[PDB]
DNA sequence: GAAGCGAGCACGGTGTTTCGTCCTTTCCACAAGATATATAAAGCCAAGAAATCGAAATACTTTCAAGTTACGGTAAGCATAT
């Protein structure tokens, strides 16, 4: 992931919103070592977390209602703290990340 | 005619070869060696087949090199809010 000639570090999308969304149908999850080989500019460790999170459906996500306070309480009420500690890693897509 | 000058032939030598034993064999022969055979107990030598163990080959374990999935945390420049 560095000191790669064949690496674009750029911040927007050329081309990726094809380059990188074809993978969706064409391979699962899983073995992302095949995409890098035809996707110029974009590495695998990035790849992954981009692929996550552009993609992603069930998220908390909108405005600050009078009602998702409960929704965080019953989010930390889980297992605990959530952000850090070990339980992030059973908390489904709830990383610390986020 | 017999005394002074040139005269055969028996004889006496080595050296070389021949002849004819004595040599040790090859070969042969009369008398007597195991040579067959009967034990039989003993322990050891010694040339064949069957069971056993050492070496190791190909095989599978196991362990050690590579490495890429999956994973959890911070930093910058564009967008957007009062």
């Amino acid at each position: 992931k560095s000191l790669d000639p064949g690496l674009k570090k750029g911040y927007w999308a050329p081309e990726e919103d094809a380059k990188l969304l074809q993978a969706v149908a064409k391979y699962g999850e899983q073995d992302w070592f095949k995409i890098r080989e035809e996707v110029p500019g974009r590495s695998d460790a990035q790849c992954r977390d981009r692929y996550l999170r552009r993609l992603h459906f069930s998220l908390k996500k909108g405005r600050w209602n009078l009602k998702e306070e409960e929704q965080l309480i019953e989010l930390i009420e889980k297992y605990g703290v959530g952000h850090w500690a070990k339980i992030a890693s059973e908390l489904p897509h709830r990383s610390g990340s986020q």
